[PDB]
């Protein structure tokens, strides 16, 4: 569920 504060954000499966 975690996401980077970039983006495109990447969405991890967590």
């Amino acid at each position: 569920g975690r996401a980077t504060k970039s983006i495109p954000p990447i969405a991890f499966p967590d």
